[PDB]
């Protein structure tokens, strides 16, 4: 679990959004596993704005930040589980790391601010979804 909170938005995987989180929807991209929803209070989070390929990620699961090596956002398969069938997840960045199901939404930070939220994993893997495009955040 995890969010990104900015302005007047929060930031989570679409597979884990509530209820409130789709009542309060202003955008949501099944392909890139994100929601957006809008809060009535301001965020505590600013968003990087920049091309870093190295950050640190929090692992929920180790109760512990780890130091990545992350490749650019791409378009990359991802098989099928109980929420998604077998698809392309768009601007998904992997690296090496641990990472297990209950890790989804720990947040990737560079120097700059916020990278992305952990989205997919497995076998000595991470993948984050990337959040450093979306302008209107700020
Ligand atoms: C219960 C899923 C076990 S596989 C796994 C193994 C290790 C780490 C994992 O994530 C942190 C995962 N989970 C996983 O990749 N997904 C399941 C949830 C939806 C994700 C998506 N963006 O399509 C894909
Ligand atoms: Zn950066």
């Amino acid at each position: 679990s995890g969010a990104i909170y900015v302005g007047n938005y929060r930031v989570v995987n679409r597979h884990l959004a509530t209820h409130n989180d789709w009542a309060n929807l202003v955008w949501e991209d099944s392909s890139r596993d994100l929601l957006v929803s809008s809060t009535t209070a301001q965020g505590c989070d600013t968003i990087a704005r920049c091309d870093c390929q190295t950050g640190v990620y929090y692992c929920s699961s180790r109760r512990k930040h780890y130091p990545v090596s992350f490749s650019k956002p791409s378009l990359i398969f991802v098989e099928a589980s109980e929420y998604y069938p077998a698809r392309y997840q768009s601007h998904l960045m992997l690296a090496v790391g641990h990472s297990e199901p209950g890790d989804c939404g720990g947040i990737l930070r560079c120097q700059h601010g916020v990278v992305g939220i952990v989205s997919t994993g497995g076998n000595g893997l991470v993948g984050f979804a990337d959040v450093r495009d979306l302008l209107w955040l700020d």
